[PDB]
């Protein structure tokens, strides 16, 4: 697939929104994932004892990776598509080291999605968050390539 400048236009505008608070945004973001998909807390040795949302935002770690993961997520979306380097280290380490399978990768951009939407209203209508929904779709289509020639595609 392919944006058109205007998608990527909507697409960056409101992540300029994001890194205004990359932790706080982070945070949200995994707490959302592990409660709509819990199975996906059992991913990470180091959280998976975590019981409660209370839990959950009072760890350190957990808002450390939550800016890891928007941060490499930020990286790649600023390319506009030309994120071929990004993406070989991230789907090498997803495919072979973590074992993400690709139907998770489609829960934690629900979860991005939710989270824009109630915390950027105004700057993600419905052509913003087509836009967004585009933008990580390629990136899933990308990965998922990858994952093959990696030898995992899951
Ligand atoms: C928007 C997509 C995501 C991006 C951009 C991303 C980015 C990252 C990055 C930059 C790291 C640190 C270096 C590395 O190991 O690659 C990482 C680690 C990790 N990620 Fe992802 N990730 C994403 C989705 C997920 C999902 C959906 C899961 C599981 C449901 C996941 C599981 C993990 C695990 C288990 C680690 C190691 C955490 C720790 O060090 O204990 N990632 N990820």
């Amino acid at each position: 697939m392919v944006l058109s400048e205007g998608e990527w236009q909507l697409v960056l505008h409101v992540w300029a929104k994001v890194e205004a608070d990359v932790a706080g945004h982070g945070q949200d973001i995994l707490i959302r994932l592990f409660k709509s998909h819990p199975e996906t807390l059992e991913k990470f040795d180091r959280f998976k004892h975590l019981k409660t949302e209370a839990e959950m935002k009072a760890s350190e770690d957990l808002k450390k990776l939550g800016v890891t993961v928007l941060t490499a997520l930020g990286a790649i979306l600023k390319k506009k598509g030309h994120h071929e380097a990004e993406l070989k280290p991230l789907a090498q380490s997803h495919a072979t080291k973590h074992k993400i399978p690709i139907k998770y990768l489609e829960f934690i951009s629900e979860a991005i999605i939710h989270v824009l939407h109630s915390r950027h209203p105004g700057n993600f209508g419905a052509d913003a968050q087509g836009a967004m929904n585009k933008a990580l779709e390629l990136f899933r289509k990308d990965i998922a390539a990858k994952y093959k020639e990696l030898g995992y595609q899951g």
